[PDB]
This record gives structure tokens, sequence and C-alpha cells, in this order.
């Protein structure tokens, strides 16, 4: 019955902890009911091939169109849609299928956790990147972070600086705060298999619970190696950027752990997809973020709710990150955890000045 | 809101076109919804370590005492605690998960193909076991079914005979049919490798589509084989008896085709998933059957409506084996087709005096 | 000459050292002698598809009706047809295969481990489980067993509490036995690829002699990377499902220990074939069990019997669990060992007055 | 109770239809009963390392005497002893097991197929190998053999005269004899991959049924290639040389069937635990013979007629190629099949006078 009738993409620019940009979608049916989802990326092109621009441009230009006077309630249908007549463009179509969850949540009065299935936890357990760049400032932001129950893991973006430098502030780190924190890493794809090999044995060796992306995407039988090598686990992220990369690596043996992210796989549903592949496989889960606002977030987080089990927690505290928001309801983040609001769709609704703040 | 009150496992047994057992399931709800599913199987042991009596004693002794109290509308928690107190048992699972969801789709008056998505089509082409056991009597039925457009699809049980003896059947009944049927054949595991090379050779050079289940699942690499050395392309089904099966079949490149029945994966959510998994590895599919009643074939259809693509069509024939029903809706087939109310829930009543007249 | 004229499948309840329920077996057979077995599993369906319920509605509805009449000496000629006729139902074909044996020794006066063959050893090597839950218990605990000379081999359940738990109370409990015990874990399935890898190292670092089953049995590749990588040898029990299953393991490499249990097998017979395929691999066996009173326990043992070696030795300590058996003989556990009298058949006779009393 | 008090091996040379050699056993045992065996090879050295020289030799100067004063009947333990003191050797101590199962099967009063767990079958399907050397004659012999109902499946020896000869030899006698009956060929490791790859084709072309081993054992992925590629299904016999040979091509895929000879695996029990193997990977059976007299090829098929399924039958036509036999009873041939009898043992005993005759 309701059908889609608009949809806008507005691309607004929030400041941080420093601007981050989302890209903010409201998704109106004919039935007055209207969902807000978000496509959000790091950096511009250089976490994703999907720009803030891009992806405002592809939803107006073909996404969108493809979808007005469609059925509001048929998600599936609208996002195979979308599937037949756009390659990749998961971002954009995450924030979409993000959108569509929210309105079909709100007109039925149940949780997006309930459409997806049902929710086995009402909280995660949520990671904190320590950016600082400085080992002192990081172990003094981690004891803060323990202090106030925030944060019990931290992970540490590295592979910038020389591998030894790196090595250094990460031990460091972990040496100092013992048992009392989870340490992980993040290169980001900026190692090389063979400056790897001799890392990933010294993070392990020295504590590191996981190593995220160590190396690049296109070294496959290099992901395949370090699985098998490694003293500490490794987590694919930058290597899965749709479902079926998913299974590839899951038939490769290329991780033991898959991060979840919804933008790099297209969506709540999409992001189950990869999750459900995981788990057949036996690999590990860990809920991902590309730094999402509340309701990017909030998307990720009714998936990751249904997953029977996430060994690794989850790093979604991207909304922390900025010192102002588009939605009204503030994120629940209390005792390592975000917490999850039975409410209908994801929970949320515009702070209509704000948005019109900083909408760009 | 709604609880899970009451869930009552029958064995009932149906007259065929010689019976036919169902376990029909009811479970009842604190909101006065009730959900009926389907758990059914073929000879008792013979295909499948579960009987009906075997499927009611587990339902009634451990699965649903585990899930009085539990929220009827929460099936993803319902189901995976149901995996946490039980290994396999997808038979009787997917009778309970086909109930929850039938249940919940009364409750929200929206068909169960779209609590699983959003249906992407109305109707499922339907394939014909011709089963007189005579070539031209097969034939016959074949050319009959063709007229009255009920089918056009056909597929030989073979294997139970002398390998020579069935390829002439089976090639007979090609020849004479010509394009205007396809002819598929299902040897249920009854051939080891040495005699399927050169039956499936014949068959694939004489028209055959496709070769379902021609070894059986305990020879994973002669499956491999024939996946790469069959002229027609190979099936799994009896090789998939849950979802891990099959990424672990897809992963080795076991079979181009998957047979999708929700019986052998746990139900209507659990054979998605393991859809999901043949999407992402370009595994083409197949609505299976384990000749259920209205129930489960619909319970059946409800899930493989969402379905981008079904390559090979369905063989969801199962009520028209019957010469009565527990329910009152009549399957609607016509024009080759299984076609899909878009009714709430399953779209089906039990015929309380029948079901009474019949169960065991 | 002898036929199956009747076979009894009795669910019985007995207390532990807290209930454990068998499944019993009498075939009697038109020659008066009647042969006993069992057919035990953990936790109704928790640790297999198989429960006490559906164990005994199986063989009365299905097992059972096809064997009578048939010649209780031909074995293998039943058991086949037990395949033919049904899928899997290992543990109800077990307890049936085991009471054929029972009743063919008495029959020919012979033990059971003569039937299989013939022993090449009076006794086996008995591990204990020490469950407690408290590590300072459980060091007592073994102590005292060792005191007494009853167990020098203890093994750890893990895989229930945090990672880091579990390794502290293995390793301590090591730390503390020092060369004077071997230790083991049996994860149970418990742990993921990525939990796993850490562990594994940290348990073989640490003395503890093999790592049973750390991983899901849905995690082929990773038992084959474990097989490949962890410091201590890794064992397969869950995954070993029937004896199609060990060579599929074998062929893997998935595991350097096969854990034998007839309940998972099929019987006696079954795990001797399971065990031939391990020793043709070169892969070592260990004594399985799935807690059985004495009659599952012996029907084990006497097979256990026939084995070149037991690398492993065997946790054949099931009785010992039970303050109330079904069968007269007590089992003779002294000096580490489960000792086998060469009495014909399984050299058990039942105590009628407490079968009646335990028979649920 | 029963002891094995002294064993013969004594070397005979018997006419055939050109002498054939057997080592025939004659174990005593302290109960009065003495079983006999036979350990029979083809030329001296040229089908195995074993001849009835050194067969001999090793059973009076090695085996034997590690047996004197042990039980009887603990085949097991006697047999595993042999291993242990023995690498190899399996022509010899399948005759001894050969005796030992028969000594124990009169003390018993069992057939052998029986304390091999149970006839399933009481005769074999018995392939003819065409020797003429000559197509015509061949072809004579073949509907000869068909007419008087003795045999139906023929094989020819190849592999001696250039590949297109043999070729045409084989595709002319198949071609004349139809689907009359069944014609496979035995290269006996003659061809090299390269010669083999042709040929191959062109038979499986020509409906010949199997290839058996076309190439030599040293070429293992030739056999896997083959195995692969070949239209006519690869058999595996001179590549078996123990048990352990048969799991590792059957973990290898080197062939779809296994030829089974008790010769080539050291006796009924160890043949039976090679065509376990296969049983387990799904590979398919035949019922190889060394060209044995009535006690091997009765050894034999008394093994054989425990086997579930023989897709292939058998070549047990041992004892019509002699024109003599040191055993009273004459093999039962009748439509198309070997008929063995229930008595005890073997059911054979010496003859006593032709023995003394021709022992060499
Ligand atoms: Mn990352
Ligand atoms: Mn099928
Ligand atoms: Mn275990
Ligand atoms: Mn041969």
């Amino acid at each position: 019955s309701a059908l889609i009738e608009r949809i806008d993409a507005i691309i607004v620019d929030l400041p941080t902890i420093q601007q981050q940009t989302l890209v903010v979608l409201r998704v109106r049916c004919s039935d007055g009911v209207e969902g807000i989802g978000e496509a959000t990326t790091i950096g511009g092109l250089a976490y994703g091939y999907e720009s803030p621009e891009g992806i405002k441009a592809n939803i107006d230009a073909h996404l969108a169109p493809a979808l007005i006077g469609l059925a509001a309630d048929n998600i599936n249908a609208a996002m195979l849609k979308l599937d037949a007549l756009a390659k990749g463009n998961t971002f954009a179509k995450s924030g979409i299928e993000s959108a569509l969850l929210d309105a079909q949540g709100k007109r039925l009065g149940l949780p997006v956790s309930e459409l997806l299935g049902g929710r086995v936890r009402d909280s995660l357990e949520v990671a904190w990147t320590l950016a600082s760049g400085d080992t002192a400032r990081d172990i003094a932001e981690a004891r803060h972070m323990l202090e106030i129950r925030r944060h019990r893991v931290f992970k540490l973006k590295i592979g910038a600086n020389p591998v030894e430098q790196n090595l250094k502030h990460v031990v460091t780190i972990k040496r100092e705060l013992g048992d009392s924190a989870s340490v992980r890493v993040d290169v980001n794809q900026y190692w090389d298999e063979s400056q790897a090999i001799r890392a990933c044995q010294v993070l392990g060796d020295n504590g590191i619970d996981l190593i995220e992306q160590p190396i690049s995407r296109i070294n496959r039988g290099g992901q395949v190696r370090l699985n098998q090598r490694t003293p500490a686990p490794i987590m694919a992220d930058e290597s899965i950027e749709s479902v079926e990369d998913a299974f590839s690596l899951a038939a490769d043996g290329a991780a033991s752990i898959f991060a979840l992210k919804i933008a790099k796989n297209g969506g709540p549903r999409a992001v189950l997809r990869t999750a459900q592949i995981a788990e057949a496989a036996g690999i590990g889960l860990y809920g991902g973020t590309m730094l999402e606002g509340s309701i990017g977030t909030l998307a990720s987080a009714h998936a990751f709710l249904t997953l029977r089990q996430l060994t690794w927690g989850t790093e979604l505290f991207g909304p922390l990150l900025l010192t102002e928001e588009i939605v009204n309801e503030p994120p629940q983040y209390r005792d390592f955890q975000l917490h999850i609001p039975r409410t209908p769709g994801l929970g949320l609704t515009l702070d209509e000045a704000r948005l019109a703040r900083f909408a760009r």
C-alpha cells in the first residue's frame, strides 16, 4: 500500500572533536511515514570509491528515480532493483535501505532490529580508536575511558609510520594497560606482506588481540598466509567490499574475523547476509563503522543486535566523535556499551534546525 | 507483546494418488493468534534422520518446552535458542519456524513472503516428477500435464534400476517430448561415481537439463569432479543437510545448482540463508520439496518468492499428490505455476474436521 | 538359525554423582539368548540430533520392526539393512548393534572383543574429566584420583567462559600437577577459529597434551589450519558423526587424532571401521564416550581392546559417574585402567529390579 | 583355548587350460582342527614382489615361527603380530589369515563369511578374461560362455601390443557382442599416461565399461588425471599394494573403482579394511583375483559376500583355469555366478593324494 514518494539525499558537514561529512537520506512515503538513513564515508574517496558528492549525485540521478512509485514496504524488491540498475554503490544503497527500514519500522511500530528478525541483546560492546598519535596521550585517554566505564577495548590506527615506531607505540600502550583493556590494531592496508610478517608476530607476542586489515586487499594470498601464520588473528575489513567478497574470503580462509560494515555491504540486510556467511564458515564477527552518526550507527546496531555472537564486539563509536548531531536522540553510551532502545524504526528523529544548519 | 503459549505437533497420515505422513504444528500465542507449520519427510528415516515419530517426540520433549513463554514475535531469538538447545533437527525446526512465521504474519496482517523481505514475483514455476515407473505412461502423463498447462518441466527419479535401463527410460522420454518440456533426473544418491561418470555424459548428451544428486553425499570429491566433468549441470540436494553444508559445498565447487528445501535447512529463514550463500557464490537455485502439503509447500513458496532468481524453478508439487488436505484453501496451480496469495501468514487455515480425521 | 524375536528400547534415568539418561536395548532371540545394548547421549539434543525420546521412538517405530524375523547371527546383514532403511540414527543403531553383538557373544560363549577379531590387551587407560568448575577443587580431585591410582590422565571441559579464564584455569591445573598427570582439554566446539588461534598456542606452550575439538565442525578449513599450526595436537570428536566423516577428515588432514565413539559411528563394528581408516591415514586414536553406563562402556571397551594402539588412551569413565546401575557386574577400575573380563558377550547381565526401578 | 601348533607352506604346481603355482597353507591347531589357505601369485615376481619361493621361505623362516603357541582363535592378535614382525608380505600373510579363518570356521561351525560379519548374498557375479589372443576366437569364447550361461562379463588383457592393435581388438569384440555382455580391459600398468589419454577415450566411446589399471602405479597424478578425464571409469588394482595404499588413492581421487584382492592386502580381513575405506569414500568395488585356486578363491568370495555392493562384480574365475585341484569340492559356477556354500570355514577339504601329486 504505502509507496515511496520522494527521496532526499542531503550532504551534511558536522563538527567533530575537524569536520565529518554524512549524506542524510529522507525517504517520504505516501502513507505520511518518513524514514531516515545515512551514507557516510571517511575522507572523500580515500576509504572507498564512494564520496559524499558521488553518493548524492547517483542517488539523485539514478537510485532514487528508480524507486519512486514503488511499494515502500517491499524493501527486498526495491533493493534488488537497485542491484539490477547499479553496480556497487553500497554506501548509497546502504543509506537508502537504512531509510526504508526506518520508515517501515515506524509504520509497523517495530524497531528495525525486530524487522530484521529480532534482537538477542539490547546493547553492544563498543571499542574506541585512540587517535592522538601520542603514546602517553593515548594511554591517558585509555585510562580515562576505562575510568568513566565508556570503553575497555581500544584500537590503534597504524601503518602510517615506520613499522618499528608503530610497533613500539602499540606494544608500549598494551604493556602499560595490561589485562585491563583489549588492544587491537587497524593497519588499513598500509603494510605489504613483507612488512606484516614481522609486525604481526611482534604484536601477537605482546598481547595484541587481533590485527585488522594488515595488508592490502590486492594481496589475497598474503591474507591467506597471514591468516595461517599470525600469532594474532587476522580480521578482514577493506577486503570486503561486498557480500560476494565475504564469500570469496571465507572460501579462501583469508581471515578468521570479518568486520561488519553496512556501508561496505549495502545496508543492514546486506551486512547480515555477510554475517550469515561468516557464521556458516565459522568466521568471527565484529561490528564495524565508517564513523557514521547516530543514524548510520543505529542502523548498524539494529542489525548487530540480531547476531548470535560478535566475538570481538563493535566499534560503533561514530557519534561520540561529533560535537553536533542532526537527530534529537543522543546515543546511549554506558558501561562499555551502546544501548539500543526498543522504539520503532531506528528510534531517531531529525533535528530539523541543525539539519538546516549543517547541511552544506 | 505476544507470547508462545503452547505448541502442538500432530502426526497426520493422508491418502495420496498410499499414505503420506506430515507433522502438523500449531503454535498458539497469548494474543489469540495461532500459526501452523509442517515438518514432513518421506519414508520414516529413509530420506533423513528425522522421522514423523522422532519429530513429534523431540518437539514435545525438547524444542517446544524451550519456547513457551518466549516472545512469539522474536522469531530469530526463538530459532537461535532452538539451535543452542538442539543439534540438527532441521525438519522439526522448520515446522516450528514456519508456524512462528505464519502466526507473525496474521498478527501483522502481512504475507510471510513480506515478513521475509518482499516478494519479487507472485507465482513459481512448478516441475512434476513423473512416477508411473513406465516410460510410455510417463510420456503420456507428460503430454497430459503439458496439455492442461500444469507442468512443462519434468523430473525422473532414477538410480533404482540398472544404469542402462534408467538411461534408456530417461532418454526415451526426452527424445519423445523434444523441446516442449525440460527433462531432469534425481538419482537420490543411488549411484557411485564410477556409475555416474558414464550416465551423466549420456544424459547430458541427450538433452537432460540437469542431474540432481547423482552420487552420495559421502563422496565429496566425486561431486566436485562431476561438477567439473558432467555435460549436464550437477545439483546438490541430499548433500545439503544444513546451511553450513551449503557453504562447504559452495566453497568446494561441488555443485552449480543448490536445491532449496526448508526441511533440510531449518525453515524459511534458514533456506534463505542457504540461498543467500548460493547467490554469493554464483550457484543456481531450485525450490525443493520433501513432498509437503499446502502448509509446508506454502512456507517454502513464500520464501522462494523473495529470491532474485530460481534458474531451475521449483518442484513444489507436494499438495497435488494428496487426495485430501488438512487446510481449507486448495493450492492454486495454473499455467505451469503455483500462485501465492498476498493474504497474511501462509494464507492457510486448518480444516479442523479433516485434521481430526487423518491425525493418527 | 537363531532369529531376532523382539527388541525393547527402555528409557532409564539414573542418579549420578543429577540424572543421566540411557536407552537400554534388549534383543530377544528365538534361541532363548538375549543381548543387551545401550544408546546414550548427553542432554537430550545438545550433544547430538538423537535424544533418548527420539531414540526409543525410532527404534520402536522403524529400526526394530525391520529386524524381527531376521537371523540374529547375521549382524552385518541386519546393520546393513538398518542403513538402507534409515539415514543417520547412529546412536539408536549403536545400541542395537551392541545388543546383537552381546547376544551373539553369549550364544557362542565368546567375549565381544573376540567376536570383533580378538583383543590385544585386557584393560584400557581411562582418563577422567575434572568438572567441579573450581581450579583448586579440580587439582585436589586430580591429586586424589592419582592417589588411589584411578586416573593419571585428566581433561578439562572448557570454552564456556572467557578464553582467558579457561586458559588460566587449565594452565594453573597443569602447572600444579606437573609431569605426574597428562592434561587435555575438550572445548566441545565452543571456540571459533579466531579464538582458538591464541588459546591453542598457550595451551600447547604450557604442557597441555592435546586439544579436543577446539572449534565447530562447520569450520573444516579451520580444523585443517589448526591441525597445521597448533603446538598441541588437534583431536576430532564432534566433527565425526559417521565413518564417512572420518574418511573426509582424514582425507583433509583435519586432525592428527580421532576420538572413537560407537554412538557417533553406529556401534562397535562401525567404530572399528572409523579406527581402521584412522590407522590407514596414520591418525592417532582415543577411546571416546557419551558417558555410557557399563553396557555402552563395555561395548566400547570390547572394540577398543582389538585396537593395535590407542596413543591417547580412553575416557571410558562413564559408569563411575552413576551412583546406580542397571547391570549386576560393577565396572573394574584399578590402576588407571578399566579391566575387561574374557567372559562371553559384554560380560553383563541386567539387574532386573533396578531396571524396573529407574526405567522412566 | 585352541593353539597354533604347526603351519605348513607347500608349493604346488598345477596344470592349467601351462602350470599355475600356489602356496598351500595348512595351519594345524591343538584342538585337532586344521585350516587351509593359499598364497598365490602370477609369474614368480612379475606381478608382485612375492614369489612362491619367497613366500614359502619367509613363512617357514619368519611368519610361522612367530605364531606357534599363539591362540588360533585370536586372529586379530596373530595377524597384528605378523605386521609388527614383517613389512609387506601380504600374499604370505593372506594365505595365513585365510587358513586361520578356515580353521576358526570349522571350530565354530560357521562359514567364514559369517565369521567376517554375515553374508548379504549367496553368490557373486563372475567375469571371464578372454585370453585366446585372437579377436575372432575371443568373440567365439564370449558367445560360448554366454550360451552356457557361465559369464556375461568379459575382460581383455591388453597393453602388450601396439595401442591401436589392442584398441581395434577390444572395440571389435565389444561391437560384435553388443549389449549382451559387459566388456572391460585390464592394461596391467602397461601404458604410460601419454598412451592412455587416447586409448581411454576410444575405449570409453566404444562401450568399454571400465578401464582397469591403464598406467603404472608410479604415476599417481596421471591416475588422478585419468580418473577425471576418462569417458570410462578407472579402476585401481596394482596401485593398491596395501590397505594404506587404498586410503592414499581414495584421498587422492585416483580411481572411482577399487579392485579387491586379499593377496594384495593381506587376507580376507585386510581386503575388507580396504573395501570399508572404498565404501567410505564412495569408491566402487570389484572382487579381484591373482588367479587363486578354490582355496584362495573361496577365501576371497567369503569376504566379498559381506560387501553391501560390488558394482562391477568379481573376476573370481581362478579355479576354472586349472584342470586339477588340490581340494575335493569343485567350485560351483552356474548362471554367471560363483555360488558359495554355507558350510563351516571355507567349505573346502584337501585332496591329499593330489596335494602329494602336484606338490613340487
Ligand atoms: Mn578497519
Ligand atoms: Mn532431490
Ligand atoms: Mn569430546
Ligand atoms: Mn587387474
